[PDB]
C-alpha cells in the first residue's frame, strides 16, 4: 500500500507498538542502545502490524523495525528483528566499537551470546507466550517443555556469569548489545510472568539489577511504556 | 581437560558423525570456509555432553570453533551456527565478500541472517525436536511449527520474487544470509517437514543456484562422510 503522510525519514526512525507488559520486550532493546550511544532518532508508534505499508518495512511484520539515511544520507536502508536492529545500530553509530566490539577477540564473545539469545532464550520465550495466551486452544504440556526450556537458558547464563571477574555476559569490563539483547528475557519482571524464582539464579538476577541500574536502560524502560498512551495514539511522536 | 589429540595450529571446527539429521547446523561454517579456503581441521566430537567440550561451547552442540586470536595471544570460541559464521566473517573474509562491503550491504545481511537465527532455525529446530525427540507426541504443536516454517518460506518466496534479486539479502552474490538459510531451505529438508517444496518456486531456484556452488557441493559431501572415515572420533587427518 502507501507510507502515511507522517512517516518520513530524516533521522533512524524507530518503529513500535502500543507500550503493554508484553509489547516491550524486542523494541526496548534498539531504543536501549540509542539511549546508550545517545543516537538521534523518532519513533513512530505502527496501529497494525498486519499492515501493507508495514511488511515493505519488514516482511516479517513485527516490531522493532527501522528506516534509517544511508551514511552519504543519498538512500535510505532497513534494520529489522531485534538482534538486527543492535548490529545495524552498532554499526553505524558506535564506530570505536563500546557495544559492538573493538577487535576479534571481543566481537568473538559479543557474538556468540548475542547468538545464543536469538537463537535459543528469544524464540523459546516468542513461543512460551504465543502458546499461554495467544493461540487458540491451551496446550499445557507444550507450554511446560517451553518453560523448562527458558530454565535451561538462566543455567547457561548463571555459569557464565558464576567465572572469575565475569561482570557482563560477552566482555568483563563492560556490557555490549549481548547484555541489552538478553535483559529484556532475563529480569525478575520477567522471570515472574515465565512462573519462575529468579532468586534461583543469583549472579544472573545481579547481573540484571546491575544492567537496570544503567541511565539509558532507565530511559528505555520510561519511554517504551509510554509509547502510543501519549497525546499521539498512533503514528510519528513529536 | 582437553583431549591430547584437541590442538589449535589452526581454526578447528567441532562436528559430530555425519547423519541425514547431525549436519543441517555444521555445515554452515563448513560452506563459508571452503568458499574463502580457509585452512582448517575437523574434530569428530563423540559426546556433545562431555565436560571438556562444555568449556568449548557451554550451549554443549555443533558447530563449535576454536582459532587463533588475528595477534596470536588468546584461543577464540565460536559456537551457535550463526555466531561460526560471523567468526569466520570477521577474522578470514577481508573484503566482506560474504560479510558485507559497507553499513547498506551489511544491514540486509544481518536482517536476513537474523530472520534465520530468530524465526526458521529455532521452529526447524523445535519441530525435529517435538517430531522424534520429545518422549510424548503432541501433534498439534507439531502442526503449528509445520505451520511456522510454510509462513518463513513465504517471506523468502516474496523476497526472491522481487526485481534482480536472485540472493537474500545481495542481489549480485551470495552472503553469510544466504548460507544460514540454506539447509532448512532446499529440497529434502522440506521433504522432511512433509511439505513440496515446488510451492516456492523463486525459493527452489535459489536453493539449486546454491547447491551448484562448488564450496556448497565440497561442505555437503565432507560433512555426510565425517565420523566414517579412517578415524571415527577426535582430530581428523
Ligand atoms: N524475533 C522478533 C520477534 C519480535 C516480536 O515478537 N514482536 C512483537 C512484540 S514483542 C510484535 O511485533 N507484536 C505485535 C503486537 O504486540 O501486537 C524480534 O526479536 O524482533
Ligand atoms: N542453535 C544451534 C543448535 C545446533 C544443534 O542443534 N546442533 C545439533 C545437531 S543440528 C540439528 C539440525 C536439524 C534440525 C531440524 C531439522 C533438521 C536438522 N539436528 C538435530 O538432530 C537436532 S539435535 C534435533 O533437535 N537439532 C538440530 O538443530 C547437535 O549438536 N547435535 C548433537 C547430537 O545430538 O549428537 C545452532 O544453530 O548451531
Amino acid at each position: 500500500s502507501e507510507r502515511p503522510s507522517d512517516l518520513v525519514v530524516n533521522r533512524l526512525v524507530l518503529f513500535v507498538v502500543k507500550g503493554t507488559a508484553t509489547s516491550t520486550h524486542n523494541t526496548v532493546k534498539p531504543l536501549i542502545l540509542l539511549e546508550e550511544l545517545g543516537v538521534p532518532h523518532d519513533i513512530y508508534v505502527v496501529e497494525k502490524v498486519s499492515a501493507p505499508w508495514f511488511s515493505e518495512i519488514n516482511p516479517h511484520k513485527m516490531v522493532p523495525a527501522i528506516l534509517d539515511r544511508s551514511p552519504d544520507g543519498r538512500d535510505t536502508l532497513r534494520a529489522w528483528e531485534s538482534t538486527s536492529t543492535l548490529m545495524y545500530i552498532a554499526d553505524a553509530y558506535d564506530k570505536d566499537g563500546t557495544f559492538g566490539g573493538r577487535n576479534v577477540q571481543e566481537r568473538s564473545e559479543i557474538n556468540n551470546w548475542l547468538t545464543l539469545h536469538t537463537a535459543a532464550l528469544g524464540p523459546t520465550a516468542k513461543y512460551w507466550l504465543y502458546f499461554y495466551k495467544l493461540h487458540p486452544e491451551k496446550l499445557p504440556k507444550t507450554i511446560e517443555k517451553l518453560r523448562s526450556n527458558i530454565t535451561v537458558q538462566y543455567d547457561i547464563l548463571e555459569r557464565r556469569l558464576n567465572e572469575p571477574g565475569q561482570q557482563y555476559l560477552a566482555l568483563k569490563d563492560r556490557p555490549t548489545i549481548a547484555d541489552i539483547a538478553t535483559l529484556p528475557f532475563a529480569m525478575k519482571s520477567t522471570a515472574e510472568l515465565f512462573g519462575l524464582e529468579f532468586e534461583k539464579w543469583p549472579k544472573l538476577q545481579e547481573w540484571s539489577v546491575r544492567m537496570g541500574e544503567r541511565e539509558a536502560v532507565k530511559r528505555a524502560w520510561q519511554r517504551v511504556a509510554g509509547f502510543g498512551h501519549g497525546e499521539k495514539e498512533y503514528g510519528m511522536l513529536e
